[PDB]
DNA sequence: AAATTGCCGAAGACGAA
DNA sequence: TTCGTCTTCGGCAAT
């Protein structure tokens, strides 16, 4: 359904005036919070790392959701893995961060307490209001003029080599270059405070994800000229639209609550590994390329396996995170959608 | 000492052709 | 389509 998908992608185009209005409203709130945190001893070198779909140029229909990471430069860090989770770690030191130590580990909850307290106090004096202190890692979520959501995620920045659990991840050697993978792994990795049970930190590579999407092609000139337009980003947009429309259509149910845009985003990266060549993502074959993303995502649902693109042994669809009935329900609707030329693209 | 700020240009929306 | 013009974003050199 290439003709319908292009129509869907056209209605999904963000308004140029809306992003200008949205970004300015986010900028005023974000610059205010950053300026305040830089005045505290604990968050001396806090910096802005814009992540998420908007800054990956894959935002879906309106610039109403902004993912923002307040990164913190951390030196001499010792990682101890929590059980065999491969993605959750205890943070030790090999400084203003000693106030957040519980013995030898870096207490997350102590750092979120001060991070949230400073942010909640600042915006109490502001049309923005706090919320979403559940889920651990996105420390806080803001709502600007009850219109735009801003997920603020506290993060540590470690410039050391990536943890051993990422050794066989980021399999981009045949898609991007092996030099690119070497260069990307020289960039820092990020630690965000996530519950697993307490005082743990999860690995975060949203900066690598953002850099890959803005440099998606195997060819360097991909999506720079009319002869090399690909549909990678458009397939991710449609994949995000399928999940969002289904989550909205079944909002009254609880089955689709666990599935996030990161799952679709992660599954998209694996399809790019399976289809490394740009000729496998031509504009004319938008239906085939989107069906590839739909088919692979279904295999992840049916096999209960969606590897983290950077941590292979971290199953995003394991039974501990999502029950089989929720994955079976989403599998049902995706095939019904595909069998009927995706009715949710109209409602 | 270390954080700040401006500069430059690609990405992609928009209108026209 | 294709184009130009437009605005936003991100890196770092300037201190
Ligand atoms: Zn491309």
């Amino acid at each position: 359904g290439a003709s319908k998908l292009r129509a869907v992608l056209e209605k999904l185009k963000l308004s140029r005036d809306d992003i200008s209005t949205a970004a300015g409203m986010v900028k005023g709130v974000v610059d205010h919070l950053l300026l305040r945190l830089k005045c505290d001893s604990a968050f001396r070198g806090v910096g802005l790392l814009n992540t998420g779909s908007y800054y990956e140029h894959v935002k879906i229909s309106a610039p109403n959701e902004f993912d923002v990471m307040f990164k913190l430069e951390v030196p001499r860090i010792q990682l101890e893995e929590y059980s065999n989770t491969r993605a959750y770690y205890f943070v030790k030191f090999k400084n203003p961060l000693s106030q957040f130590l519980e013995g030898e580990i870096l207490s997350a909850s102590k750092m979120l307490s001060k991070f949230r307290k400073i942010i909640k106090e600042e915006i109490n004096d502001i049309d923005v209001i706090m919320e979403a202190e559940r889920g651990g890692s996105p420390a806080v979520t803001l709502l600007i003029s009850e219109k735009i959501s801003v997920d603020i995620t506290l993060a540590l920045e470690s410039k050391s080599s990536w943890p051993a659990s990422t050794q066989e991840g980021l399999r981009i050697q045949n898609w991007l270059s092996a030099k690119v993978r070497k260069q990307l792994r020289l960039k820092p990795f990020y630690l965000v405070p996530k519950h697993a049970q307490e005082e743990t930190w999860r690995l975060s590579f949203s900066h690598i994800e953002k850099e890959i999407l803005n440099n998606h092609g195997k060819s360097k000139t991909c999506c720079e000229n009319k002869e090399e337009k690909c549909c990678r980003k458009d397939c991710l947009k449609l994949m995000k639209y399928l999940l969002e429309q289904l989550k909205e259509r079944f909002k009254d149910k609880k089955h689709l609550d666990k599935f996030s845009s990161y799952h679709v985003k992660t599954a998209f990266f694996h399809v790019c590994t399976q289809n490394p060549q740009d000729s496998q993502w031509d504009r004319k074959d938008l239906g085939l390329c989107f069906d590839n993303c739909v088919t692979y995502f279904l295999q992840c649902l049916r096999t209960e396996k969606l590897e983290n693109y950077f941590i292979p042994e971290f199953n995003l669809f394991s039974s501990n995170l999502i029950d089989k009935r929720s994955k079976e329900f989403l599998t049902k609707q995706i095939e019904y959608e595909r069998n009927n030329e995706f009715p949710v693209f109209d409602e």
